[PDB]
């Protein structure tokens, strides 16, 4: 509306894009996933752009085999000022697009499952700009549905003190009508979650499994990176000797960049003087690798594994 209105609102571009997008996706779920679609195919620089009846009538398979053949250095590669800020952007707007969508949409059983299908389509393809853009998008996404995971959690604790407030309160009684709503709320809440829990699943299987040992080293580190903020984020879920595994056996991987994102990971983890316990497993499977590499090759490789052994050391 006036100046006064906007400025006092500082809606982004993005937040801006993707509230317009929430209410085209109300109108018309399909124009709307076609235009996430055409997006996620735009921003691998593909030249081509899907179409309703390709939407409608075409597996996500066949809608990737014939955007690959209108390829022409794609968005995330590129140098130049006009393309500095694009990997921060592409990376926020997946977190602006499901922060907006956590209460509602997220849990519709369409618009996750078009968006998962269709980037771990594009992990699978032989075209880097694919393989690269994709693999960002579904490790920026589970971080967006694990924050959806912690907002949950946090009402399924008000949910659980809540009804216990009650439960307590009757005892001998007939089970009233807040103690019903609460009890559904409660499976609600629950059935919320194990829903993230799936989509977090389809992303680590179909993706990041696939991803973390991809031949482009780049790939590589954008998972280890991120499943470093997993495990910190979500230590229950995430943070298990089958997870840190990945982690433990790309200690061994060959380029500096790389092996500098497992130590970055493995430094966040131990700082935190209370899932240290949890590392115990680890630290006795894989010190010998860690303890090798504080005379790395690579000095600022080493310079991290030096102090993750100091940090171990401390505990």
């Amino acid at each position: 509306g006036t100046l006064f209105e906007v400025v006092k609102l500082g809606k982004s571009a993005m937040q801006s894009v993707v509230d317009d997008w929430i209410e085209s996706y109300k109108q018309d779920r399909d124009i709307a996933l076609l235009d996430l679609i055409n997006f996620f195919i735009q921003c691998s620089g593909c030249r081509g752009t899907v179409r309703i009846e390709m939407f409608r009538n075409m597996q996500n398979a066949e809608i990737i085999r014939k955007m690959t053949e209108e390829f022409d250095d794609y968005p995330l590669t590129m140098p130049g000022p006009q393309w500095k800020k694009f990997r921060s952007n592409f990376c926020e707007f997946i977190g602006v697009l499901i922060r907006q969508c956590q209460y509602s949409i997220i849990y519709d059983e369409y618009m996750m499952d078009t968006v998962i299908s269709l980037l771990t389509g594009l992990s699978d393809s032989q075209v880097r700009a694919f393989r690269h853009t994709s693999t960002l998008a579904a490790m920026k996404l589970m971080t967006a549905l694990v924050n959806v995971a912690l907002n949950l959690s946090i009402h399924q604790d008000n949910t659980q003190r809540q009804y216990e407030a009650e439960r307590n309160k009757m005892i001998g009684k007939r089970a009233n009508e807040r103690l019903e709503l609460l009890l559904q709320k409660r499976k609600e809440l629950q059935e919320n979650q194990d829903e993230i829990e799936n989509m977090m699943n389809s992303i680590f299987k179909g993706i990041f499994v696939h991803r973390y040992r991809d031949a482009i080293a780049e790939i590589r580190a954008i998972c280890i990176e991120e499943i470093g903020v997993w495990m910190k984020m979500y230590s229950d879920a995430f943070l298990n000797d089958s997870y840190l595994k990945y982690v433990g056996w790309t200690l061994h991987d060959r380029q500096g960049e790389v092996r500098l994102k497992c130590l970055k990971a493995l430094q966040s983890l131990y700082t935190n003087r209370e899932l240290f316990p949890k590392l115990e497993l680890f630290t006795n499977r894989f010190k010998d690798r860690i303890v090798s590499m504080t005379l790395d090759k690579e000095y600022d490789v080493a310079v991290e594994a030096i102090r993750l052994v100091t940090l171990i050391l401390h505990g």
